[PDB]
Parts: structure tokens; sequence; C-alpha cells
């Protein structure tokens, strides 16, 4: 029998281990020859594995690299202009890799060049509220200062945007042990903590969904017209560079000026965490100088696109995609995900060789240049947008399979909640103590839903990964899943070795998943979701779950507004239309569900499958959200303060945010009312797609 | 047998005559009680006729009306400020209608209020080239002048935009006998010519597809947020008013200043057609004063929406729509079209009562407020955009059925050319001399294609009617057809009595179509197209016809560019990508056509029907054209100089237009290159929707 069980049973932990080792022996930085060779290898293997076609789709996009002969670094300089302390030029390589070449040194991708000198201001995590506190409460002015911010809490691109708008002339990012060193665990290579010489790479763009900075809206193909750099999307205006905590301690230890305003501003280093500006009396004439010489360069990237044609509905696409480019070895990010995709392709291809085909077409993607801003997935989706918006059933992401070893983490559209619950009840838990129990049972026990007893937590999608174009631009139902840490007992951000040279095969094999059982569990969840989405007769989406969350989000945004009762009275601000729309959606979804269950007629089926497929699509507004034309989904967008986090009813949320500070309240509350109208209209319009069609 | 022939045979000229008489006894101005009563009558009759549901869809949109107690008029005033001549306050009503109430007097809808006084400048047709000639060649400055323009050649909204940008402080529009009085025919009531007291009503907005000025992008429903007037879309900034040629002669006869530059500036009145500014010496101190007191007011409008549910594909919609609101009696515009739609509904309902249903759903619409800017169709399409873009097969317009009695006029997407040729070969010609011959034969003989021997002319769609939202915003295959005049022997614009009180039932019955045979022919063409679109197993679109026109349009835009060979060399301006895309489209469409002909499998069929349906959709760019976000079709938009005319490759056309006058040629040619990239990309992306799907 060729059924889900056959597919799942063919997956092997040992295969995932072999692929992970194979993908992580050398760096695979986007735009480099090593990453093109790996693309060709994956293309060849996916053909071997049995896919019907496997092609490379290439684009020429703006990338950023340090200058090999003019290294980036930061100094403390004295009155004479002698550089008395310099930050590191590279992370000490891990054991046995000290001779590997082409390790890109730590840098912030897309930083402009410059050598700004000035007094430091420490800005905590560089969040919107951190700058509010500095400017509004502490009266500290960052204009013309170099700011130093600790990584964590929010996407680093938001930090840089926030510093620029505060008037900073440069930004230094660093990893504080408070956020990247778990108490009681040893630093790499002896444990999974960040050593003081470790540094987190990463881009600092604010693309808001645009893709390649030079070609927003259109693929960066052979004849593309490119914007000039000055008109490019999302580039920072001030130099930026990341450092480790040994180096940070040397920059922070001399800080003077104001004390930190409270303990939430203090990390774990043995320094006062003074905000500045500048250094204490003895060192008041010393300054900090950045030296940044990186260059932005249009560079070719390569996606691998594999097709397994559907037997019945070949014009319906279920997509499993994750990236292949890495900052260095990509032990976790992305190769722990790419190895899982590879084994999934292998298992599907085994069934195919025995004569099976899925009902719908499955597309498999190995994206490039994710690290540089989601570029490979976005340019491909721009090229193929018409095919995707009329044929795209669902997109399942496949980046890092693990960021811990405690329990499952799923973020997805409400339309997949029931599919996920059902699938995980059929899978075995890999957890110690849960031998013989379902993954649903272990997951629900370890990560209970905040709203519902006996169900597990499933979060909204945020951003900062390759599903962004599919979900928030195009409105294709999307999801992602991985193994994660215990959020209760672990106060650090992501995993400590994120985007460092220390993220290696050995990190994973020794410290995260020696048996590869959590990888195998994640392969079962991602692959099982793809299987159901591609094979189920009726698409496995439950519109009623969207109705439940829409009411939760309406209650939430109403509660935010109701902090301003006087203004709601003055400007006649009502949420009645939004609640009405949500009530209507709830009623219409309930009736649709009855018909779906109650309806031999393949036209009524496909009619109904199209209503299911186009339901996520219906939340798209072709005009986009304010000043963010590529965030078109009206229910979900990446937070304007932190690209990693999702925000619900984002247009209304941003219209309300900090509204008590706006100079013209009539205008500001008018725009809140406009966003309520847009949201109520879109919810009602999405509900009406589920009504009888005629 | 229930087939096309049964449907066509049920249509009766005498029924169309009865409905036309019924619809034209009183005025049906948008937003008035009389038009709401007619809406309710049509709703009731369409139910009687057998449709499955018939509902009113209402909206509250910005309309414009004169002030009943403060009439609009124009004066010549002397030095003392005595008004020595006043234009008329109303058109003399036609015989037997001199007691009809609620005839709206002539006005320009959406004019602001004002009483500007000044010297006249005569600006011919107020076209872009007319202003070029005045400013650039004749050195005449319109700043602070009142301009007088003759109607004709281009949409009146473009005239007003052109005058505003020239700095005019008011615009007077008038009907010249050169453009509205056919030699050798008598004035109404004794013939079909415009009398000297006749005046053409009409709106002067520049909405560029927006719909209601206050709610661009969203339906003007019960909770809509409205822009303030100052931010409304498309309103004119200077007062405007229309007059007849008796009154125009009194304003023009005294004109001095420069002579007309050549004969193309001279109409047929016994005046010199001097350009001005101002009057000749004796009258140099006299001035012209407008008095405009109209008000814009949010007003409820009502569309009637009838549904005939499909038997097999109920979630596929074929729409027959035309408007119901009229300026006065609407003898031709729109009731000659509305009577045809009414008889079509009646005939389809006869078949339905005998147990027939079409394969696909047919929607019938009686739109409101077309005269005020396409408002009813646009607001409904905004409300239902998600349903229309995933389910809309085709839209057939149904405004005026006749504008002459000579031959057929069809404007449509290339996807309908073959359907139209085929249908007209099966219909009888109503023309004298062609008894017993096909409509195809009479039409082809009278209106030969400029490109192909033995085929008839079919034009691109322009705008200024209710298909605009469906075709240029949403990308639904659209068409229109009517009987027209002999363009060779007739130099006048449209028909002479257009938008005057003289457009009555008697005009049609006495002078255009006493037997109602041309109406019946038009009912057969419009109804037959709907029938085929809704019943054919394979949608009746031929993608190959799009390939042929795309090459024609590419040749045309390349030829425009090649007038500037030096600049194409300097800035490396190549059309190679656009020709490549067109070649690819031609090849892929040919292969698709083979499969379509070569393919018992309803999924392959529907897959293929969806590829046919989504092909027009693929030409939409979600980012819109520059500064015109609601014109999204990349192949066709209304001309930026004349909303009635269509332009092909409009983004490239407007980038090239008058480019030799741009101050920064590097920038200007850069934007030409950008538009070539967008067009080549969109043509290739549309071609790829016809490739095998996996
Ligand atoms: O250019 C781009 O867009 C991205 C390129 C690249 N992409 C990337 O590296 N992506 C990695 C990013 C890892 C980021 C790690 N990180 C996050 C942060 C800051 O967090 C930001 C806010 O996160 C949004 C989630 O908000 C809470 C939702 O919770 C989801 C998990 N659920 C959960 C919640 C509560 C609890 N508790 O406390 O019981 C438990 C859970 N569990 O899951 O168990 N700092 N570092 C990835 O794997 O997607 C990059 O970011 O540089
Ligand atoms: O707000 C709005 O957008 C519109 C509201 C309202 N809408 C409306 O009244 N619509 C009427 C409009 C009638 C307009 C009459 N008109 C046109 C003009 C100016 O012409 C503008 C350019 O017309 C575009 C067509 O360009 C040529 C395409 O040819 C189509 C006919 N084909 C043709 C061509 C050549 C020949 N020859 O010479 O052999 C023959 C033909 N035939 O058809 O035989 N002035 N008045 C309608 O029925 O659609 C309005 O305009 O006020
Ligand atoms: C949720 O679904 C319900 C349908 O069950 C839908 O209800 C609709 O509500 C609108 C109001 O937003 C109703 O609109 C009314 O329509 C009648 C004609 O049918 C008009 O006469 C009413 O207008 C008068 O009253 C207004 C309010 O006092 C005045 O402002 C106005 O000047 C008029 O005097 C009004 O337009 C509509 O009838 C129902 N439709 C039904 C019941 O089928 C509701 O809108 C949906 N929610 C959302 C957010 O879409
Ligand atoms: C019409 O359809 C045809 C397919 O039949 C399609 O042809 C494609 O053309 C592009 C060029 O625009 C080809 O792109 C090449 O791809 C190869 C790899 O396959 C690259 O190595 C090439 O790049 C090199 O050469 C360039 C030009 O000199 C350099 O600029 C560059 O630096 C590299 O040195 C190049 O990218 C593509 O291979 C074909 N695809 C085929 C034949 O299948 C054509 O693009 C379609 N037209 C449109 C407008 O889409
Ligand atoms: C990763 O695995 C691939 C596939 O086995 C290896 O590539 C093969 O290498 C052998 C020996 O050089 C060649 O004969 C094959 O042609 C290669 N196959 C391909 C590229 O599809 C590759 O060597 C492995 N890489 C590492 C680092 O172990
Ligand atoms: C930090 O690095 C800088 C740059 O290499 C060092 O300064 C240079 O020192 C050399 C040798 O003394 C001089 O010839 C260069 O002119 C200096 N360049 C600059 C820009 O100052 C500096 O010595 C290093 N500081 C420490 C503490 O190692
Ligand atoms: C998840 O599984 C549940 C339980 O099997 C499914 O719900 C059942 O669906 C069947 C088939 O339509 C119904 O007859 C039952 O009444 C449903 N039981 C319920 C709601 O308790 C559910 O559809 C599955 N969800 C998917 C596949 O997305
Ligand atoms: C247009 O035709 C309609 C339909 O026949 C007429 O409306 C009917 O009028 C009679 C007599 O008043 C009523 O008893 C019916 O109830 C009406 N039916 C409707 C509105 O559906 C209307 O009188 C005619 N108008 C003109 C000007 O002739
Ligand atoms: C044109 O119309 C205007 C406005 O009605 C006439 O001017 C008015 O004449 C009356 C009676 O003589 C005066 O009391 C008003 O004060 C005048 N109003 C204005 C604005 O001038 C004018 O007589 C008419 N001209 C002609 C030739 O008929
Ligand atoms: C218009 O009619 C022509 C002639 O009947 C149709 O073209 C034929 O279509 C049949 C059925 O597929 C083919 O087998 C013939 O070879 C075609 N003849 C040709 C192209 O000369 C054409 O499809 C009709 N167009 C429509 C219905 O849109
Ligand atoms: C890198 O720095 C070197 C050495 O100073 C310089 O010659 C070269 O131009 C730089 N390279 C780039 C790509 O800017
Ligand atoms: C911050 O500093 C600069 C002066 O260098 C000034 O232009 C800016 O307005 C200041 N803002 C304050 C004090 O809020
Ligand atoms: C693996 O699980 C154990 C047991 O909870 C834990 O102590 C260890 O820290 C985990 N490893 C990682 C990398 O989280
Ligand atoms: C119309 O004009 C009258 C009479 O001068 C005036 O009283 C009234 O306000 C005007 N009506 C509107 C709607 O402006
Ligand atoms: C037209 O007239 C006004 C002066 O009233 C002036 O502002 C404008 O620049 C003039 N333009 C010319 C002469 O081109
Ligand atoms: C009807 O046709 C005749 C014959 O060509 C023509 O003389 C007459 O002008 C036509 N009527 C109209 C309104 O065009
Ligand atoms: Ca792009
Ligand atoms: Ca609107
Ligand atoms: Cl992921
Ligand atoms: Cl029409
Ligand atoms: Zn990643
Ligand atoms: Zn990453
Ligand atoms: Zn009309
Ligand atoms: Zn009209």
């Amino acid at each position: 029998k060729h059924n889900m069980k056959a597919f799942l049973d063919e997956l092997k932990a040992e295969n995932i281990k072999k692929f992970l080792y194979n993908f992580t022996q050398i760096p695979h930085l986007a735009g480099t020859e090593q990453n093109f060779q790996l693309a060709k290898q994956i293309q060849s293997q996916w053909k071997e594995f049995g896919l019907d076609s496997v092609e490379l789709a290439h684009y020429d996009v703006l990338l950023s690299y340090p200058n090999k002969t003019h290294p980036n670094y930061i100094s403390i300089i004295n009155e004479d202009g002698n550089e008395i302390f310099n930050t590191s030029l590279f992370e000490p390589p891990p054991p046995g890799y000290e001779n590997v070449s082409d390790i890109v040194p730590p840098f912030s991708a897309f930083s402009p060049q410059g050598m700004p000198e000035g007094d430091l201001v420490y800005v905590n995590y560089a969040r919107t509220e951190d700058f509010f506190k500095l400017e509004r409460d502490m009266k500290i002015n960052c204009s013309g200062k170099i700011v130093i911010a600790r990584y964590g809490k929010v996407f680093r691109g938001n930090k840089v945007k926030n510093a620029q708008l505060a008037g900073a002339k440069g930004v230094i990012l660093y990893s504080d042990p408070a956020d990247y060193f778990a108490p009681g665990v040893k630093s790499y290579p002896d444990g999974w903590n960040l050593p003081g010489g470790g540094v987190q790479r990463g881009n600092i763009l604010n693309l808001n969904g645009a893709g390649d900075p030079l070609t927003p809206g259109y693929p960066a193909n052979e004849y593309a017209y490119r914007r000039g750099i000055a008109e490019a999307v999302g580039l920072p205006s001030i130099p930026v560079h990341p450092i480790g905590y040994y180096d940070a301690q040397k920059l922070l230890e001399k800080m003077g000026g104001s004390a930190p305003p409270d303990s939430s501003w203090r990390g774990s280093l043995k320094v006062p965490y003074n905000v500045g500006p500048g250094f204490t009396g003895n060192f008041s004439t010393q300054k900090v100088k950045m030296h940044i010489h990186s260059t932005n360069e249009v560079t070719r990237i390569y996606n691998v696109i594999g097709t397994l044609r559907g037997a019945v509905e070949p014009d319906r696409y279920v997509i499993l995609g994750g990236h292949r480019d890495s900052w260095v070895f990509g032990g976790i990010d992305p190769q722990s995900g790419a190895a899982v995709v590879h084994e999934i392709v292998r298992s599907f291809g085994t069934l195919k060789k025995e004569g099976w085909r899925p009902r719908r077409t499955i597309l498999f993607a190995s994206w490039d240049a994710e690290e540089f801003g989601l570029l490979g997935s976005t340019e491909w989706a721009e090229e193929n947008s018409r095919l995707l918006q009329e044929r795209g059933v669902a997109y399942i992401n496949a980046d890092s399979s693990i960021e811990g070893n405690y329990t499952l983490r799923v973020d997805c559209t409400p339309l997949m909640y029931s599919l996920v619950h059902n699938l995980t009840k059929e899978l075995k838990s890999p957890d110690e103590g849960f031998e013989g129990k379902s993954l649903y049972e272990s997951w629900t026990k370890k990560s209970p839903s905040p709203e519902f007893s006996g169900m597990p937590r499933i979060s909204k999608l945020g951003s900062g990964n390759d599903f962004e174009v599919f979900f928030q631009r195009l409105g294709i139902a999307s999801g992602r899943a991985r193994y994660t840490k215990n959020w209760e007992t672990n106060k650090f951000s992501g995993y400590p070795l994120y985007h460092s040279v220390y993220e290696t095969y050995e990190l994973v094999e020794k410290f995260y998943d020696p048996m590869f059982k959590y990888h195998l569990t994640v392969a079962q969840v991602r692959g099982g979701m793809v299987f159901e989405l591609a094979n189920s007769i009726v698409q496995p989406f439950d519109c009623r779950d969207y109705a439940v969350v829409l009411r939760k989000y309406a209650d939430k945004i109403y509660s935010i507004s109701m902090k301003h009762p006087q203004e709601m009275k003055t400007y006649s601000v009502s949420f009645d239309s939004l609640f009405s729309a949500v009530k209507n959606f709830t009623e219409i979804a309930s009736k649709f569900s009855e018909r779906l269950q109650d309806f031999s007629n393949p036209i009524v089926l496909r009619m109904m499958n199209d209503q299911l497929m186009f339901l996520e699509r219906a939340f798209i507004d072709p005009l986009g959200l304010p000043d963010r034309p590529f965030y078109r989904h009206v229910i979900y967008a990446p937070s304007s303060h932190n690209k990693y986090a999702g925000e619900s009813f984002p247009g209304i949320y941003d219209a309300l945010f900090d509204i008590e500070s706006k100079v013209d309240p009539s205008k500001a509350w008018g725009e809140v009312k406009r966003q309520i109208y847009v949201a109520a209209f879109t919810v009602q319009a999405a509900a009406e797609t589920l009504s009888e069609v005629a």
C-alpha cells in the first residue's frame, strides 16, 4: 500500500545524518562557487531520487561581502588618533577547521562603507521602546553618536532602522552572555554556548518583503532594469558591525554618563551598563572608530526547483521549500532543514519509482540567498506569481529542523491547525519519558495552548524566512515546524551559536540530536503535512479555525483601542463593523463546513477545494499595507518593530501604536477608522468566498 | 432542442421596442427617486422572467447636481459689470415633453463652484497637442484665462485636466456644428442633428479607474471610511460648464488676438475662430463671467444583480452588464442597451422555465451611476473583487445598442475575436442589400480589417464605460458591440444628440431603427456571445489571436521609439526582450492550442478552461501603471490623453510620449527601459501560464 504510513516509514534518521554531514563540510555562502556546486549536487540527486524534472532557476541580485584585503574592525582611539584596542578580525575557528578557507569573517551584510569616530551610547536591545526610554524619559540624544546595542528580542534590521531614525552615525551589535550563554553549559566545543570570540553574522536590511533591493516587483532576470543604489530598497544609511562579548566588554567597560535606567538594561558582563554618551572622566577624550569596507555587488544565485507531477490535479501545487545558502558551515541553519528536505524527496521518490504519484503536484525548492534577505524565494515567486496565486495550495517551509531538543514548535495559518493536530496524533513522540505515546501528547504536555485545555500551542507566522513571499505577499496557506527548547527555563534568544562559525555538524551530532530522532520527527511532521496537502481528496483546511482566531484578534485590537476611551468618543471610533464581519465569517464558515461534509461529484469537490484554496488568498489586499506594498495580507504581517514576530490586524495595530504621541489626533484616529473599515471589509469579503457560489 | 438557435429565435424586435418605450418616458438620473423606482421594476421583471435570484446592491457615492434655485450660466459682462448676454438656463424641451418635470439642466458634473471673470482663450478641442500648439508654437499663455473648447475628439475630462494644467481659471465646453451637425440632415425633431439650443451633459472627472471619488479601492458601503473632499480622486479644480452653438456663437464672435493657426482649428460657425486672448478692440473691456453653483453630495445608488445559476460550473461567471441611469430620457444612452439586456434576460428565462440551465453561471447587471464615473459597476466590482478574479470568465458590456444604422462595431479582447467571427457568420444581416447574407459578410464588406483581407475590423477596448473595472483593473476578458455609422462619410463625433434632452424614444423609433432590426441584431450578438461563453464545453477563447496582436503592438511601440535613434544608441535602449517574449508567447500559445484540440477528462478540460480564463488575468500587474494604480493591465489602458481611446503597451507609450521635451533624457530613457522590462516580463509570464502545468 502506498499511503502516508509508507511514506513516513521510508524516512530514516541515518539518512538525515549522512546528508547533514555531506552539506556542512565547507561553507556555502550565497553567490560563491561552493554554493553553486552544492546546487548542482542537489539537482543531480533529486533527479536520481526520481523527481520528474529538476531545474536551476538563477537570478542576479544585490549581495554584500567584506573586502578580503581591507578588513572590517572597530577601535578605541586616543586623542592622538592612536588605535589602542582593536576588535577581532575573525572568530577563532573550531577544532579541526582551523585550515578551512573561505570562512567569511563576521560582518553585517549590506552595511555601507565608512570610518565614523565618536562617543558611544548604549541602547539596550535597540527596540522602539528602548529609544523611547532614552529620548523621552532619560533625555539622551543619539544624534551623531555611535550606538552599541545587544543582539536579541527583535530582528537586527529593526535595530539598525531604529538607530538611524534616532540619528546615530554607526551601530555596533554584540552578543551579551545574558542572551547567548545558558547558565551551567559550556562554550563550544565543549557545549552549545557562544564563546566570547563568537560573533553572529546577519543582514541588516529593511526590505518589507521586497526581495532583491534593486528589482522590487519583478524577477532579477537577464534583462531586468535595476534601480540605482540610491533608490534601492531597504539599505542602511550608517555603518554597522557585529562583535563578540570579549570585544564588547572592552568597549563597554569604560562607559560613563547616565546609569542604566533599571535592571532590564543590564546584561551579564562585569560592566555597569552605563548608557553614556561617552567614557568616564579618565577616558573622556578617547573615542570609538568603526572601519567598514564591505561592498554590495550584483551576484548570481541559484534555486533548485524539483517537480513531482500530480496524477489527478497537476495544476495544484503543494510546495516544500527551504534554503541552502549558509553564513559559514550551516550546521543548524539551514542544513539541518535541507537534510530533512533531501530525505523527504528521497522517500517521495521511492514511492514514485513503485508507480505512485500524489494527487496534486509537489514542488521542492532549495532556495539561495535566504541569508541576504529572502532573495532566492522572493525572486522565484515574483517570476512565477501568476502560477502561484491561481494554483498554489500551500507552502511548507524547511529551514533549521532544530533549535533545541525539548518539544515541537509549529507556526502556521489557522487553516492548518486541524491538519497539524491530526497528524501529530499519528506520529510517535521521540521524547524521553514519552515512549509509546503520540507526538501530540508530548507536545501538548510540554507546550500547552494558552487558550485551550488539552491542545498544544501553535503560533502565528512571523517573518525572517522564505515563506514571507508566499504567505504575506501572495496569500498562500503556509506553515513551518521544528524542534525547540523549553521556553520556560531558557531565557536566551534562538540558539546561542546562531550564525557563528561554531554552528557545525559536530554541534548537532554531539549536543543537539546524536540519534537524529528529533530530525526524523521533524521530517515526519513536514513531510506528513506535504503528503496530506498533496494527496487528500478534500484539502485538509478547516475554515472554522480561522473564524475562532479572527475573533481573538478582533478582541485584542479592540482592547488596545479601548485604552483611549475619550478619543474613541470624540472621533466616533467603532469596532462594530469588524465584529460584524467576524460574526458573519463564523456563520458562513460553519455552513460551508456542513456542505463540505455533506456534499461522487468532482466538480462540486473541486469547486469546494478551490473555495478552500482561495480562502487564504481572500485576505490579500492588492493595495498592500501603508508604505509596505509587499505586505498584502490584512490579518497577518511581520511586526513593524520586529520582523521576526507576527502582528494580527497590522494595519489597525500600527495606526494605534503610540497614537497618544501624534500631533494631530483627528488625523491619527481617522486613520484608525480607515484601517477598521479595511479590515472589516476584507474579513466580510473573505467570508463571502465561502458562501454558495450562485 | 435548447441550443443557441432556440435562444436567438426567442428574441423579438417588438419586445425590445416595448421595453425601450417603457424605459424612456421620464428621466432616470442617478441618485433620483425615478431611477430607484426603475431599479425595482427591473428587479421585479427579472424575477418574473425566471432568474434564480435578483437583488439590489446599493452604495453611497459622491454625485453632483445643479442647485435648483441658483442656476448655472455664463455671461458677457461690460466695464460696469452689467451682464449683457446670458447663456441659456435649459434646453428647449422637445415636442410633447415641454411639461415633463425633473429634466436636469445642462451642467458639467463635479464642477466646483465659482464665479470666475476673465478673458477668453479658444483652445480648439483642448487636446494635449492643442495646448502644445498654443504654448510652444503660438506663445499664448492660458494662465488666469477662461478657456473655451469645442467638444469632440477626446473625453471631456481630459480636456478639463489639460486646461487646468495650462493654468486656466475656468472652462466652457460647447458643441460645434462641425462635430455635431451632419450636412444635409435636419435638427431634432425633424432629423437626428443637434439644434443650436442643444447641449451635451457629462462628467468631467479624471478618476483613472478609481470609482467613487471618496472610497478608492473599497466599496462605498454602510461603514465605509470616506476621504475628505480635498483628498477625493479626480475632481476638477476650476469651474466648467457646457453650452450649445447658438450660445457659443455669441461668446466666440467677438474674439480677437491671434488668428487660428490653421483650418483644423476652424469649426463651422460664422466666426473667425480667433484664439484670443480676449475680444477685439471695440469690446476689449468686456469680459466673460461663469456662475457655477452645483454641489457634490453623497447619494445612494442601486445596481440590479440577476443570477442564472450554471448546471455544471456554477462557480464560473459570465457577466452581461450595462447601465440604467441616464442624463435625461436616455433614448439611446443607455436605454437602447438596457432594453436589449431586458429581452436577453427574458429569452434566457424562457429556456430556463422549460428546464434548461447554462453550463456556467450567468450574472446580469443593471448598473447605476455610470454617467457619474462608472460608479455602480466599479463599487460592485470592488466589493466582489475576490469572487470576480477567481471565477470571472468574461464580461460583455451593454450600453447604447446603436449610434448609427450602417454596420456593426465590436471592441474586445483578442481572446474573443474568433468567437465574434464565428457567431456573426451564423447571424442574418439586417442591412438593406444584404438580405439572405450573414452579418459577417455585411460587416466585413462595410468595415474591412486594416490588417487582413476578408475579415472585419475589431478594435481594442478603450474606456468611458462599465467594462473598465472588469478589464483594465481585474483582467477579465471583456467585449462590447453595437450598430454604428459609416465612419468614412461621417466626420461628426459619436451621435449628434448624445447626452442632450433630445435623446428620446422618438429619436430612435423615427430616425435610427424604426423596425428595431438593428437592436435585434445587437441583441443576437451580445446574447449569442453570452450564450457561447456560458455554455461551450471549452471556453471560446483563442490564445493565438493574442499572439498576433502582441506582435503588432510590439512593432508599433518599437517604431515610436525608433524616431529617436541617437538616444536609443546613447542609452542602450533595446526592445529585444519584448520581441523575445512575444515570440515565446506565440510558440507556447501554438502548442497549447494543439493540446486543447487533442486532449473524456473533465479535469484536463477544466485545467485547460482555467488556463484559458486566467490568460487575460495574467496581463495584470498588481503594482498598476505609473500613478494610475487601478489601470493594471500591461497590454491595454485608456489613453492618458483621451479616456475613450485604448492604448497598447501604455506604460512604454507614456514613457516615450513627448520624450524629446524632457529635461533629463537619461532619466526619461531609463524609464522607457524600465517599462520595456515590465512589458517583456509580463508577456513572458502570461505565456508561461499556457505551458504544461507540471
Ligand atoms: O532577511 C530576512 O528576513 C531573514 C534572514 C535570516 N533568517 C533567519 O536567520 N531566520 C532564522 C531566525 C532565527 C531568529 C532567532 N531570534 C529571534 C529573536 C528574537 O525574537 C523575535 C520575536 O520572535 C517572534 C516570536 O514571538 C513569540 C512566538 O512564539 C513562537 C514560539 N512559541 C512559544 C511561545 C511561548 C512559549 N512559552 O514561553 O511557553 C513557548 C513557545 N514554544 O514554541 O514552545 N532573536 N533571534 C529562522 O530560523 O527563521 C536572518 O534572520 O538573518
Ligand atoms: O466617466 C466615464 O468614464 C464615462 C461616463 C460616460 N460614458 C459614456 O457616455 N460613454 C459613451 C461614450 C460615447 C463617446 C462618444 N465620443 C467619442 C468621442 C471621441 O472619440 C475618442 C476616441 O474614440 C476611441 C476610438 O478610437 C478609434 C477606434 O475605432 C472604434 C470604431 N472603429 C472604427 C474605426 C475606423 C473606421 N473607419 O474610419 O473605417 C471605422 C470603425 N468602425 O467602427 O466602423 N467623442 N465623443 C459610450 O457609448 O461608451 C461619459 O463619457 O460621459
Ligand atoms: C454581516 O452580514 C449581515 C447580513 O446578515 C449584513 O447585514 C447587512 O447590513 C447592512 C448594514 O451595514 C444592511 O444595510 C441596510 O440595507 C437597507 C436595505 O436593505 C437600507 O435601507 C439601510 O440603510 C438605511 O439605514 C441606515 C442605518 O440607519 C442609514 O445610514 C441609511 O441612510 C438608510 O436609512 C442599510 O443600508 C443590509 O440590509 C444588511 N443585509 C442583510 C440583512 O441581508 C452585514 O453588513 C454584514 N457585516 C459586514 C461587516 O459586512
Ligand atoms: C524566451 O524563451 C527562451 C527559452 O526558449 C528564453 O531563453 C532563456 O534566455 C535566457 C537569457 O535571457 C538564458 O539565460 C542564460 O542562461 C544560462 C544558463 O542556462 C546562463 O549561463 C547565461 O548567462 C551568461 O550569459 C549572459 C549573456 O551573455 C551573461 O550576462 C551572464 O553573465 C552569463 O555569462 C544566461 O543567463 C536562458 O538559458 C534561456 N533559457 C532556455 C534557453 O531554456 C528567453 O529568456 C525567453 N524570453 C523572455 C523575454 O523571457
Ligand atoms: C556529498 O555527497 C555527494 C554525492 O555522493 C558527493 O558527490 C559525489 O562525489 C563523488 C566522488 O567525488 C563523485 O564521483 C560523484 O560524481 C559526486 N556526485 C554528485 C556531485 O552528485 C560529494 O563528494 C559529497 N561531499 C562531501 C563533502 O562529502
Ligand atoms: C589596531 O590596528 C591598527 C591598524 O592596523 C594599528 O594601527 C597601525 O599600526 C601600524 C604599525 O604600528 C602603523 O604603521 C599604521 O599606520 C597604523 N594604522 C592606524 C590606522 O592607526 C594599531 O596598532 C592596532 N592597535 C592595537 C592595539 O593593536
Ligand atoms: C481531523 O480529524 C477529525 C477526526 O477524524 C476530522 O473530523 C471528522 O471528519 C469526518 C469526515 O468529515 C466527520 O465525519 C467527523 O464528524 C469529524 N469529526 C469531528 C469534527 O469531530 C477532521 O476533519 C480532521 N481534520 C482535517 C483532516 O483537516
Ligand atoms: C413600464 O412597465 C412596467 C411593467 O409593466 C409598468 O409597471 C407596472 O404598472 C402597472 C400599472 O401601474 C402595475 O399594476 C404593476 O405593478 C407595475 N409592475 C411593475 C412595476 O413591475 C410601468 O407602468 C411601465 N411604465 C411606463 C412609463 O409605461
Ligand atoms: C443676465 O442675467 C442676470 C442675472 O439674472 C441679469 O442681471 C440682473 O438683473 C436684475 C434686474 O435688472 C438685477 O436686479 C440684478 O441685480 C442683476 N444681477 C446681476 C448679477 O447682474 C441680467 O440682466 C441678464 N442679462 C441679460 C442680457 O438678460
Ligand atoms: C471558430 O470556428 C472554427 C471553424 O469551425 C473553429 O476552428 C475549428 O475547430 C475545430 C474543433 O476544435 C477543429 O477541429 C478545426 O480544425 C478548427 N478549424 C480551423 C481552425 O480552421 C474555431 O475553434 C471556432 N472558434 C471558437 C469556437 O472560438
Ligand atoms: C578592497 O581593498 C583593496 C585594498 O585596500 C582595494 O585595492 C580594493 O579596491 C577593494 N576592493 C573592493 C571590491 O572594493
Ligand atoms: C540632538 O542633537 C543635534 C545637535 O548636534 C540636534 O540637531 C538635535 O535637534 C538634537 N535633538 C534633541 C536635543 O532633541
Ligand atoms: C538536550 O536535552 C537535555 C535534557 O533536558 C538538556 O539538558 C540539554 O541541554 C539539551 N541539549 C540542547 C542543545 O538543548
Ligand atoms: C442653492 O441655492 C439656494 C438659493 O440661493 C441656497 O439657499 C441653497 O443653500 C443652495 N443649495 C445648496 C444645496 O447649496
Ligand atoms: C503665464 O502667466 C503668468 C502671469 O500672470 C505667469 O505666472 C506664468 O509664468 C506665465 N507663463 C509663461 C509666459 O510662459
Ligand atoms: C439610416 O440609414 C440611411 C441610409 O444610409 C441614412 O441616410 C440615415 O442617415 C440613417 N439614419 C441615421 C440616424 O444614421
Ligand atoms: Ca525582484
Ligand atoms: Ca470605492
Ligand atoms: Cl522553518
Ligand atoms: Cl457598450
Ligand atoms: Zn536559515
Ligand atoms: Zn539564518
Ligand atoms: Zn451610457
Ligand atoms: Zn452616457
